[PDB]
């Protein structure tokens, strides 16, 4: 699951993605985070 | 080499890249776009 500390992260997260990239290079780009877990830590919330 | 459309392309074309990402993802992811050769496209002059 992909997570994000903001909405700036989780903007540049999505259109990373729809480039199809990779999502540990897309949260690199954006400053969020992938967990393997289903709920993500509160201080990446989005 | 990377050609731009703009300032804006340019300038996260190159921070894409700073993070190690692969060229095609940070072209477009910018709106950059890479050629072989060794004079950009007026179209894209950034």
């Amino acid at each position: 699951k992909s997570c994000c500390p903001n909405t700036t992260g989780r903007n540049i997260y999505n259109a990373c993605r729809l480039t199809g990239a990779p999502r540990p290079t897309c949260a690199k780009l954006s400053g969020c985070k992938i967990i393997s877990g289903s709920t993500c830590p509160s201080d990446y919330p989005k």
